[PDB]
């Protein structure tokens, strides 16, 4: 857990610290010398991590979107990254979580997008994707561009991913690949458009409670595969065809202790009942239009994020083609 005071020594420059940002441990330090502010990251799974950094390190990080790792040294293993400004959980916050715009969520779709069919081309799963696991690197002289951080969970093709961005998969433990991302990918915009988490669940249970509630239960064949299913749901007969419920909060909190909470601010029926959520009224004519048609793409680029079954869920080629992404909705105007 190391400690703190001032300077460190690199195998090509030196750090002087200048303030601790949060707990392995993360450093704000100045490289001497330069006009450069830089992020010092101090942590089995530290080697996973330097290696998949290793693996990107040639790869374009502006490019694909992803933050850029400078070099690697022991002092304790240290990571040297570029300063980012803020995570986007700080970012709504300080908005007082006011939901964004569809306009300013496309912009970071598209970069978050493009990180992720770089990583699934190279084979890896992220695993930690959410909001503060992505940064905008400059909010007032570049607006919305953002990058991808924390490859600590990262991975190549368990108990994974952050409760409210973890897929079905995850929590009724079947098999899984590259595609847990692009769930977490679909409740990070949802949250950006509502200004809160869709599915801010205490426990695994509210997790995927708070999922079937407004997606319907998962499919039969998707229940009697988990090896986690039965924490959740009770079959009501015996298979062949067993009757999948899930357990009720006051059933569950009896057998378990754990006591059913309320978190959401908003509860939908589907998901095709946000379209219409927080819309300005005051629009006229063919701004109307515009945006009852932006709100019809980005609906329905998300329920393809949030498909349960994870063969049928949306890649990342194809959000960059969906036309929320491209814009190609808009040319009918
Ligand atoms: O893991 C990385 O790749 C990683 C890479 C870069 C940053 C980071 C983590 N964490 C930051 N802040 C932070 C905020 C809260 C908790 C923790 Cl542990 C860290 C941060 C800030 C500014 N610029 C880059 C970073």
């Amino acid at each position: 857990q190391l400690v703190q005071h001032e300077v460190l020594c690199s195998m090509t420059n030196t750090y002087e610290v200048l303030e601790f940002l949060g707990r392995g441990q993360v450093v704000k330090c100045w490289k001497r010398g330069t006009n450069e502010i830089v992020a010092i990251k101090i942590l089995r799974q530290g080697q996973i991590e330097v290696s998949i950094l290793a693996r990107l390190s040639t790869e374009s990080a502006d490019d694909y979107n992803f933050v850029r790792a400078y070099e690697c040294f022991q002092h304790h293993t240290c990571l040297v990254f570029e300063m980012l400004e803020q995570n986007l959980y700080d970012f709504l916050k300080q908005n007082k979580f006011s939901p964004l715009p569809l306009k300013y969520i496309r912009p970071v779709l598209q970069q978050v997008a493009t990180a992720l069919m770089k990583l699934k081309s190279l084979g890896l799963i992220h695993a930690d994707l959410k909001p503060e696991n992505i940064m905008l690197v400059d909010p007032s002289r570049q607006p919305y561009r953002v990058k991808v951080i924390d490859f600590g969970s990262a991975s190549h093709v368990t108990y994974l991913q952050s409760r409210y961005y973890r897929a079905p998969e995850i929590i009724l433990g079947l098999p899984f690949c590259e595609a847990i991302d692009m769930w977490s990918l679909g409740c990070v915009i949802a949250e950006l458009f509502l200004g809160w988490p869709l599915y801010p669940g205490a426990s695994e249970y509210d997790q995927i409670r708070y999922i079937s509630q407004t997606q319907g239960l998962p499919a039969e064949y998707l229940l009697s595969a988990g090896t986690k299913t039965t924490r959740f749901f009770n079959r009501d007969t015996d298979s062949p065809y067993p009757l999948w419920r899930l357990k009720t909060p006051d059933d569950h909190e009896a057998e378990t202790g754990i006591k059913s909470k309320e978190a959401r601010k908003y509860i939908f029926n589907c998901l095709d009942d946000m379209a219409q959520v927080n819309m300005t009224t005051d629009l006229e004519g063919s701004d109307m239009l515009v945006e009852k048609a932006d709100r019809r793409e980005f609906i329905d680029l998300l329920k393809k994020m949030l498909t349960i079954d994870a063969d049928k869920r949306i890649t990342p080629i194809e959000t960059l083609n969906h036309p929320f992404v491209t814009m190609t909705h808009l040319l009918d105007f």
